[PDB]
């Protein structure tokens, strides 16, 4: 595609940032846990009639100190938590606050992603996460990288949010 969208996937360790990205790009589910330092991907897609290029940065999970470099370069952010990891959900606000500080824009293209919805051990209610997304004024998408549930939707929705912001 010709229009380029710089997407950045952030969230706590182990929530499925890489598995989501690899499902989007390569269409398979990675069962292993290989911790990320930083990985870059490219994908040509047609969204809303426009062929475009997704430049995706798959980042290292936070330990608490997100890297300013990709918070400055990224145009939109996938903020990922796991529905069986209450702490990863509580962590989200710190990630959004760090991005908003670096951007010095009150609106920043973001999508909240609740991943691992295929698991039977949910501790984060869809309600709690929806309340957060509504307060931020951003979309909330539940995903499974394993079942591919919501994966395209999460990334494509983020591109739509970037489109409204830059234009
Ligand atoms: N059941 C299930 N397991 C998942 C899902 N997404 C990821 N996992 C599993 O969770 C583990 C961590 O996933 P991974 O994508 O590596 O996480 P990450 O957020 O990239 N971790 P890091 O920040 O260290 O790079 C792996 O064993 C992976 O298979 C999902 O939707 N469902
Ligand atoms: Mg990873």
């Amino acid at each position: 595609g010709m229009t380029e969208y710089k997407l950045v996937v952030v969230g706590a360790r182990g929530v499925g940032k890489s598995a989501l990205t690899i499902q989007l790009i390569q269409n398979h589910f990675v069962d292993e846990y290989d911790p990320t330092i930083e990985d870059s991907y490219r994908k040509q897609v047609v969204i809303d009639g426009e062929t475009c290029l997704l430049d995706i940065l798959d980042t290292a999970g936070q330990e608490e100190a997100m890297r300013d470099q990709y918070m400055r370069t990224g145009e939109g952010f996938l903020c990922v938590f796991a529905i069986n990891n209450t702490k990863s959900f509580e962590d989200i606000h710190h990630y959004r606050e760090q991005i908003k500080r670096v951007k010095d824009s009150e609106d920043v293209p973001m999508v909240l992603v609740g991943n691992k919805c295929d698991l039977p051990s949910r501790t984060v209610d869809t309600k709690q996460a929806q309340d957060l997304a509504r307060s931020y004024g951003i979309p909330f998408i539940e995903t499974s990288a394993k079942t591919r549930q919501g994966v395209d939707d999460a990334f494509y929705t983020l591109v739509r949010e970037i489109r409204k912001h830059k234009e």
